[PDB]
């Protein structure tokens, strides 16, 4: 039985393909989907980083929708030093990118009416006026409730939706005033303190970047953070202002926009091409739209992202069972799998990392499920597909990178090593989707972080000093590459691999591809 | 906005086919998967049941695992109750279908010494002596634990591993002995009293049909059940077994083999040849095989059931948190959604019907994300694999089956309607995946309950008597159906239908195919 | 043993693979689906030839009005119908015979000249079947030939030549305003450099394909065969290809008209045809047709493609189709069934024109309509039983695929049925 | 506003779109990849003639010997060989040109015309002695490649191999399938033989005419599935033999051959006697160039990958990605040093639109690389540079001023440049996108 599902890789239809999956055909050791990790009370311990690192964490995601700059700074500087403790050995050190996902907007209602802990009781078609009077701020009740975002009022008409507490309770606009919104309750339930409001379908005025967010941005310039998942994206214009407030100093942050509603996805294309990435951010989404469709927004970004070669991350609720227990459950197991065929550069853990009691056996288990999902993709079609939607471009490095993933097919290279500074060759490489992982050695620390945004990069970190011929500072590049796939176990002497180099040390992007013999 | 994903319809490659998913695209009314439901304590009433059926219930899986024969009983009588309170309008009827799950073989340790409600702790890297001994077979504890599989020492080898507790403990044989084994602890856990126990890719030599199970299927037989859940088929061998066992009185039982373990999955093309339909039992097959390999194993048994035209379930912890909550993870939603876009004809609810507190809102979710999979499934790309993968068949009911479906692809039809008797004419149509609904319309109550098992087919009983002029009795049935889809909304005056009938009496076909307006 | 009409070669997954099974042992089925069009002149007039003619394969009778007065084409026309009526006492094996009017076109020049209005009158007064215009260059032209054949020429299907740049060109409109199109290589050729000739064809046979409209692939097939009795290899491989590319129908011009060969020529013709009819990749062209048309959900249409798929999956020997302007077995035809196209009318003009289109095999019923309107239904399908056992098409327990109207009233063939044949 | 080469066609989803975007005024390339094979005769054979020839652009030249004595044939070739080499001063504009013999074989003659007998079992040898005295002539005469006709099974393939023994190892051995039992052999004779011709004027008359096309399709594609060339032969230009400009069949049949995937196609009587044999060649050109861009280069390209799929081999993966690479910035040239013409070979079989520019300093590999589809061979006669990178930089910039001077490509265009890392790399296991300077 060959490996890496490579009997279903030969089937002339996608029909044929799935019926040769073979649960006895054994994947690679190489795991190419980069995994997201939230860190929390479970997870920022450096010794407990140290064993995320161990079990496949590549991007430590901070979330500052609660936490303050002093908690979060001791974050990152127990996630260096975790990621630090390995870097005494060149061929085995890990990069471990630094992520900031912002509060971003938030509609929240007030304090309930009495002592704390008191709730009110929302039945099926009574009244319910939503204010916005300062004077009900913590005098909520069933009659009247009183929500943060003054103004609602001109985003929301008569018999427009506004959920409450995370859809819980859905409320339906009867009467619309200038202060004030009087609603049917459509779908009751009990009410708290200081609940999450939603306006489904509606063009939320709520600043791209708040107060806060200008904060923790400038806070993430300081912190050398390689990205920043922006949330509550709606339009490019967000994503514009994100780039203004990281400005000049942070133009190399990579900007991932998280779509959460039902605007986002209406004007997705445009949130793209301002974006350097996108996350599905599912559970807001799910919210927002009919969770019944939340798949499909995701096949279409995940489409979308693939067609344009930029990173696209699947989130939210993966794994979520396992923040109560050591192993997944069947679905949850199925969502991981079928987010990596659908396209997903990478898979995130939530209360998964950040709360839960298991979050190595959730990083684990992500890495497992990820590389059987990775042999199992329709290579041959997805890469006709890939090139017939990039026709229109002509781009050199395209060439070289469609050329190399080629290649790399035909003779089923072990892998692909890629010499980059900037990143982009080893991008372009990535885009194609090669079976076989890329090793990425580069110069620039921040490009081996940053690297983990792409499906399949496996990003290393070349510390010598430049060699002054630059044929013999190649092959010094080459062999650290040679030397940690051999260490890595993705390939051994005699096995065959793609290079992609620079002819010279003034070419702007690897122009030079070779088949070679692992030494 | 083109309904029904018809844009995303239209497209050359399958990436595309994913970038044109959009969300604001509606499904149609018409629900093809079927939703197989386990009735137990929430869900046993009649007046619930009754809600059941209202929100798309088409099965009824008793699991007899559990449960004396009054108890099954009494709640598969309370099924016909309530399926029978909506009979007096032949119209809106629903033919509910009755399935028997089978306990089938199990392997289970004996108590723990003492009470029987204590544990004891299995520590990592320990030692445990499993034994036949029945004077240890109270008498478990930490050293020494008995199982009731006497020939287990015939099936495993030194170096097999043992799974106790549903999974949750793992031992790895060291030393095999006469009427015992010495097995490591590789992972630990609190054992309790009689736990399942597994043995990943052994050959069990269990009886196919246990004690128990010839009981039960004699009382299903007896209770005019439509089909039969087979617990844990290896082989073609078992299928027969359970097929003489049902015997002259039940050869009309459709038999659905669940794969539940590996060798099932190796020899699984002798067990579909054998078997009326197949069911991907995740559960224990994700206790018997790697849980990141099960997604492989139920992409290639839908993709084959698929290729065969046999019915196959996607069954166990597909909504699992709805046990607790009213809605679904994300991982859930995507479960569902792409079990659908795998193929199943079916899927399945087990403990969210049978003992949760949100039963009904867990068919509900199905049902919504059902409808959302269908519309999005790459039709024309999944008939063509579907007619190349056949095409060595030259069945003239295949061939009938297949125009009609073209036709009803290129007409964009309603529905398609077929008069069927023993199903066989529906089958071959809804093998062909058309994404109208198939309304088929019969005489026989129990094909009636069985059509259920295939994708698409809306079964509707025609109580009719039979008319002197064949050709008035064609038009009673095809009446019906125009009247049932009126009533459901599938379709109104003026649209169109694609209609299935026989030329005479004696055509053993649907050798007859019509485009037909809707009166 | 060896599968028949190159069933091994349709199983291929890829074209090059469909390409590499091609076999010259796999013998093609007797029916023969690409119209013949013959051009009528000294060679061929007489009632004795033209008689050999029709038995050799000759479907339409072509009239060249480049040259010739209306009593020459009146003659040859009138011999062309007493060399076709002369079988008409077997209604099992008649076979009818369309008669078209090419008119002789410019030769800054008007679309239609004077000469050519009084030739086009006496095309309806002859009651021809069809008109090939010559130099279409625009919609505009076809819209003129249209207008002079007015109401009594309403019925009259008008072809457009394809003769120089303009026409190729502006060939979308010019196939919109037309009934058909013919690919009329010789001035083409000399219009346009002769090295994209093939370009042109190819593409104008595509789009024709595309619309369902009948295309014409003519001119030099056979030259070599004016003057010896067996064509030049580059010859075969024309009239093959031009099979290939999709033409309904493939001509002879001087092979016939004035040539030393003409019956040689016709059953040359007919032997190529056949030969590359087998040798269509009929899978792929199905889906590509599909795949063109899916913004029309006709209901014809629909019965169409569910019956040429239908005939596929079984192998059916035929399709038999009741039609009475045709429009139900172009619809058929249009996607590109390898079964022969039975298809039985009432209508004689419907019955001459559908030669028109690639496997249409016209069968005209001369019975009586029936006063119960299955029992007429039944006439007219078992006529077609009983041309295609004659014609060696299909035998008794063959399977072939029945479109038939369910009820007096049906406007098209909604009814489709797998039959076997008795 | 109208894009050159049939791009427009060349973006199609399927089969049908691709033809019905085929257009007429979208001009080809300057390039030509299907390689013109002439006989030379008496309407030919003369030095100046045949310099006209080359310059229209005869790649190979054909020796007949059905009819002819050794002395006549040696004068043909010295005459060739002089026509050919009155280029050689500029190394930059010279043009390899192949010599091909084709036997005799087996004829029955009776005034005295050849006799065909279809479906007979014909007992004529394999191998005739005049066969083997022709056989050794080439040897002799140091002929790049042998026609031999009426090859009907592998073992005359090993015939005329052994025949051709160790001092003709090299020449390449192009069986002709004129028969049926050549038709229904064809596995073993292709794997038995360097290339194949469909020889359909034997063909034609051995086999029903009208089966003639089934064959052509059936040979050119398991020959190019197997990377071996094929010429497609005879009377595709016939009418020319006598006039100036060709029929309407003769355009269509030489455009559908180079559609087909032929790498050659062939000119007898046309260049041999015909009264036109410039002309024919040039028609042949011209055809050529037009039917080359209407290809279907994606679709074909995905198919012959796919039928090779089970090979891993190492310069198939190099062949295959540089012709991806080729169509994906649509570089005007592929520059490939090879000495066997082996890494070449492998570029052509994968048929990019673009041009094959293969440097050699083994003259019989240039001269013998026409047999494949876009090869357009450049004879390296420098010394060998000391240092590696400098002679491969030497042999590429030869390339370079040759597209140059050709007209494939200007200054700042891009070409796929394939050359080995170090000397002793066995192929061409380095790939560049290069900007031409
Ligand atoms: O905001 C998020 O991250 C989400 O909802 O997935
Ligand atoms: O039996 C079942 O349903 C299972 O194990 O999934
Ligand atoms: O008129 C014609 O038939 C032509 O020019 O080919
Ligand atoms: O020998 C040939 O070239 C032939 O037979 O065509
Ligand atoms: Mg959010
Ligand atoms: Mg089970
Ligand atoms: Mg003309
Ligand atoms: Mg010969």
């Amino acid at each position: 039985i060959q490996t890496q599902q490579l009997h279903a890789a030969m089937a002339d239809t996608f029909l044929e393909h799935m019926c040769r999956l073979d649960i006895d055909s054994a994947p690679i050791t190489a795991r190419n989907t980069g995994i997201i990790c939230t860190i929390g009370p479970a997870s920022r311990s450096v010794e407990t980083l140290k064993e995320m690192i161990k079990s496949g964490m590549n991007v430590a995601r901070m979330n500052f929708s609660h936490g303050t700059h002093e908690y979060h700074a001791e974050t990152i500087k127990n996630v260096r030093t975790a990621t630090e403790s390995f870097a005494s050995d060149p061929i085995l050190y890990r990069p471990v990118a630094v992520a900031l996902d912002t509060k971003g907007p938030k509609i929240r209602t007030g304090l309930i009416k009495g002592s704390g802990t008191a709730e009110v009781e929302l039945k099926k078609g009574a009244t319910l006026k939503i204010t916005l009077d300062n004077a009900y701020m913590e005098k909520c009740d069933e009659n009247i409730l009183w929500l943060d975002y003054k103004n609602i009022c001109k985003v929301v008409d008569v018999g427009s939706k506004v959920y409450v507490d995370d859809g819980l309770i859905s409320l339906q606009v009867k009467q619309k005033g200038p202060d004030f919104l009087v609603t049917e309750v459509e779908n009751g339930g009990f009410l708290g303190s200081k609940k999450g409001v939603n306006l489904p379908g509606a063009a939320v005025d709520l600043p791209a970047v708040s107060e806060k967010d200008i904060q923790d941005l400038k806070f993430g310039v300081e912190q050398d953070v390689d990205m920043v998942f922006a949330s509550f994206i709606r339009k490019a214009a967000d994503v514009h202002e994100v780039r203004k407030i990281l400005g000049e100093k942070g133009k190399n942050i990579k900007i991932i926009s998280k779509i959460e509603n039902h605007e986002g996805v209406r004007r997705f294309d445009e949130i793209l091409e301002a974006s350097d990435g996108i996350m599905v951010a599912r559970g807001d989404l799910g919210i927002e739209i009919p969770a019944e469709k939340v798949f499909l927004a995701q096949k279409m970004i995940i489409g979308r992202c693939n067609r344009a070669g930029k990173p696209v991350i699947c989130a939210t609720q993966m794994l979520e069972s396992m923040i109560k227990k050591p192993r997944p459950t069947r679905a949850e197991g199925s969502d991981v799998a079928n987010a990596v065929l659908d396209g997903a550069d990478c898979i995130m853990l939530s209360g998964e990392t950040a709360k839960g009691d298991y979050p190595l056996e959730a990083v684990r288990m992500q890495h497992l499920i990820a590389r059987e999902a990775e042999a199992a993709m329709f290579h041959r079609k997805l890469f006709e597909e890939l090139a017939r939607s990039s026709s229109h471009s002509t781009d050199l490095m395209e060439a070289m990178a469609m050329g190399s993933v080629e290649a790399s097919y035909k003779c089923l290279a072990a892998a692909l090593i890629v010499l980059t500074e900037s990143g982009r060759s080893a991008h372009q490489v990535a885009r194609y989707r090669p079976r076989a992982p890329i090793i990425a050695v580069t110069r620039n620390h921040q490009t081996a972080r940053q690297a983990h945004l792409y499906r399949g990069i496996f990003p290393v970190v070349c510390k010598d000093p430049v060699q002054e011929a630059w044929a013999e500072d190649v092959d010094l590049r080459v062999n650290l590459a040679m030397n940690v796939g051999k260490a890595r176990g993705f390939f051994k002497k005699g096995d065959v691999v793609i290079v992609l180099t620079g002819w010279r040390p003034g070419s702007g992007f690897t122009n030079t591809m070779r088949v070679v013999p692992v030494p």
